[PDB]
């Protein structure tokens, strides 16, 4: 890989700063957030970078009052290089005491589509969880009020503003389903122009002229809840999903006509956590980038890898992110999202956990923004 001859570049700093950190991220209304989790990042066709997250208002839990927040780079050309290159925190949607989350964006010409999940504020995945008013949640169920919804919002002004989210659950989530997830992380635009958004048990396929899409479900057998999608260099689709049990990623391949079986990929250990994947380039040699925690049991083993295979069958060892660690962000590791930047870097959002209450709800979570070039990956000491 000729990119391995270039000087290695990496830079890293916190982008979503939890309430306990200096200069914590707050909305202009003064609403702050205990934790930020569940990153998503895209480069728009202007070069601007849009970074999304869940702003978890009172604690780090997945339920309760959670708003879908974002930042953009201040210009289309600054590539997110420095902290001051990013705008202040904004909100896509925060209505009610509800959970709004699972940001799953895809760029489509001059429109950015953002899928997201939602649940009523009185419900959680497991039920019985304590809320700030002293009540306990109900368990997410198959009722309209109690089941996870799927929403879509759009921007046609480079992320500056977002349309009121539209509930797509009735057409883009299977009937009878209770829990659900879209992404989180990103969707893609295929070489043939369709949009593909990964979701629990299914892909969501957008067809139509750029910026005027209509969506349908591609139901999958054996897919995970938190999936990634990526058109590999051979032109095929690949789902690379978070497994149910800890162990390894679960991967399937196919086309818009259907995917083959999901199988455990023993080359990609995973602790049952979200991962991210990115088609980096089409020219020679074509590359797919993958990021996750490369450990069957912990989220603190973040690793970024390259595959040169046309089907992304094999990834290299790659680079452990801890080689370029940050010391004032807690313990890095968790969900991630990657984009290419205009200046030939990979930009990655990565969760980090201050862990002050260990795994309890009071531990503050923040999100790191990393940029690095291919050479940094290729030249890793164990690669
Ligand atoms: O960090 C996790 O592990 C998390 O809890 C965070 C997400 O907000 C949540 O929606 C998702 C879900 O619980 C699993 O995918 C099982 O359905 O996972």
């Amino acid at each position: 890989d000729p990119a391995g001859k270039a000087a290695q570049y990496h830079k890293e700093y916190a982008l979503f700063r939890s309430a306990n950190m200096p200069s914590p991220d707050k909305l202009a209304t003064g609403v702050g957030f205990h934790s930020f989790r569940i990153p998503a990042v895209v480069r728009t066709n202007t070069g601007r970078i849009l970074a999304f997250a869940e702003g978890r208002r009172h604690n780090n839990r997945d339920y309760g009052d959670i708003n879908l927040v974002y930042k953009r780079t201040k210009s289309p050309t600054n590539n997110g290089e420095n902290p001051t290159d990013w705008e202040s925190l904004r909100e896509v949607v925060g209505t009610g005491p509800h959970t709004w989350g699972n940001p799953t964006p895809v760029v489509d010409g001059n429109t950015i589509y953002l899928f997201l999940s939602m649940n009523d504020g009185a419900y959680s995945q497991n039920g019985g969880n304590t809320l700030p008013d002293g009540t306990k949640t109900k368990k997410i169920d198959s009722t309209w009020v109690g089941r996870r919804h799927l929403y879509l919002t759009t921007s046609t002004d480079d992320g500056d503003t977002w349309t009121k989210p539209v509930d797509m659950t009735k057409t883009l989530t299977p009937d009878g389903q209770a829990w659900d997830a879209v992404g989180p992380g990103n969707g893609i635009k295929l070489s043939t122009g369709e949009l593909v958004i990964p979701a629990q048990g299914r892909n969501i396929i957008g067809r139509g002229p750029s910026g005027n899409r209509t969506w349908s479900m591609q139901i999958l057998k054996g897919a995970g809840s938190e999936g990634t999608i990526c058109q590999t260099p051979d032109g095929k689709l690949m789902r690379n999903d978070r497994p149910g049990p800890m162990g390894h990623r679960s991967v399937a391949r196919g086309t818009l006509a259907g995917l083959g079986p999901f199988a455990t990929d023993n080359g990609l250990p995973d602790p049952a956590c979200q991962g991210s994947i990115l088609s980096y380039n089409s020219d020679e040699p074509a590359r797919t980038i993958f990021m996750n925690s490369a450990s069957t049991d912990r989220r603190t083993a973040m690793r970024v890898r390259i595959s040169y295979d046309k089907d992304a069958a094999k990834f290299n060892f790659g680079r452990e992110l801890k080689d370029a660690p940050l010391g004032n962000v807690g313990n890095e590791g968790g969900y991630s999202s990657m984009t290419k930047t205009s200046d030939y870097k990979i930009g990655a959002l990565v969760e980090s956990d201050w862990y002050e209450d260990k795994g309890g709800e009071k531990s503050h979570r923040c999100i790191i923004w990393r940029r690095f070039n291919l050479s940094w990956i290729i030249n890793g000491p164990n690669n």
